[PDB]
Parts: C-alpha cells; structure tokens; sequence
C-alpha cells in the first residue's frame, strides 16, 4: 500500500439505487426524480478503498468508515457507469485515509476523502452485540 | 426559515439497513458486521433535513444534496433508534447550510455538516432524463 496510488472502481448505476431505493419508508424521497443517491454515491465510494486495502487487513480483521466528506456537484440517472478513483492518502497503524472523487462518464459527480479504522472483528462484534436490545 | 433552529427525526434501524443491503452486489459488504451503514446514515440526515425545510418550498420544489462531511464514530446494531438532529447555519439564494448530528439512544454516532440546493422537480428531471442513454 503506497500513499499517492490510485485505485479505481467501476460500477453500472441499476435503477434500485435511485433515491426512492435507499429509503423507501420516507413519503418525502417517494416522488424525488430518479438519481443515484448520495448515500449510494458513499457507498460506492467506501467499496472502493475497501477494495483498495483487503491487502493491508490480517487475519480475523475488517475495517469501519469513519468519516465521509464529499461534494455531490452533477446528478446521475441509471444506466451510467460511476467510476471512483481512490487515492491513498496515508497509512498508519489502524488509520487509513483517501481522497475519493467519482464521474459518471459525463460529468464529474463528486470527491472529497474518506477514513478508515481497522478493526478486530471478533472484539468489535462483542462490543456490538452488548448494545443490541 | 430560521437560522439555529433544530429539527429532531427519530428512526428505529431495521434488518434491511445494514452494511450488506446498502450494496447486496458488492461480496465485501456481504461479510461486514450487521450495523447501520454509513451510507445510511448520511441519507437519514439528508431525510431530517427535508423534513425541515418542506413547510418552507413553493408547490413543485425540491432539492437535492450537495455536500455532507460527517464522522461516523461509533456502530448501531438493527433494533436502537437513530435521532438525527439538524441545525440550520445558513440560507443563501437556493443554498442552505445544515449542521447535522445523530446519536442511537446509546452513543452519539456521528456529525458535521451538510449542504442542500433548492430545484424546481420538473425541469430537474427533464434535464436528468436527458443525460440517460
């Protein structure tokens, strides 16, 4: 994993991942015009430096976002496909941070960073489960 | 609308707004610990902040996120009730500027900022249904 190296992700945007799809309980997104969503858009970009980093994890690890911040400058329909390049930005111990920006082939849709922590998966899901009700 | 005025929107998380439902395509998801995601997350704040502001757009308004930049610090398993607060910091022209927080009855989870634009629906789609190949 070297700071500077880009790695890129690429993704055909399917109807489902429209607004209305990321909250389909909330009467206000119901009617909102058929766009790839931010928090999709986040998503996307959090699978990419994911990917980006299944290398650096050992045995029994994952990892948790920790921190999202992007623009969101041009609208997407489906049928796009979003590219997000993920430039690493430093590495050290548990933390890791990129910068992230994506385009949907026509226009540049977003970019900002995003940080990661490494986690003990096994001790996390404990910690988890004793604030499950 | 008034500027520091504080909106609250209370969610209780489901099964289906883990890490694996953001993305059901993506195999990495698909194996992460099933807590809210922040993807999520970013579009329930983006749902408190449209609640806010609907009593205060003409008929055939909406509007669209432009910006969210949030930590994302602590993990809420299905079942715990995720309140998202929002802060109105500043309206300029179609832009509002929203601080944001969400807490899930246990641990503050997350904050920072978030930005909207006010559209006009119609022509917005028109111009979206126009850049779908």
């Amino acid at each position: 994993m070297r700071v500077g190296e880009r790695f890129t992700h690429d993704f055909v945007v399917p109807p489902h991942k429209t607004v209305r799809h990321l909250y389909p309980e909330s009467p206000e997104f119901a009617e909102f015009p058929e766009v790839f969503a931010t928090g999709f858009m986040v998503g996307l970009m959090e699978w990419a430096c994911v990917r980006a980093m299944a290398p650096y994890l050992e045995p029994g690890e994952g990892s948790l976002g920790t921190a999202i911040c992007v623009t969101h400058t041009a609208a997407t329909p489906p049928g796009l496909t979003v590219t997000v390049t993920a430039e690493l930005r430093s590495v050290e111990g548990r933390r890791l941070s990129w910068r992230v920006s994506a385009h949907d082939g026509v226009d540049e849709i977003g970019s900002g960073t995003h940080e990661r922590a490494v986690i003990h998966l096994e001790k996390f899901n404990a910690k988890v489960r004793q604030k499950t009700p």
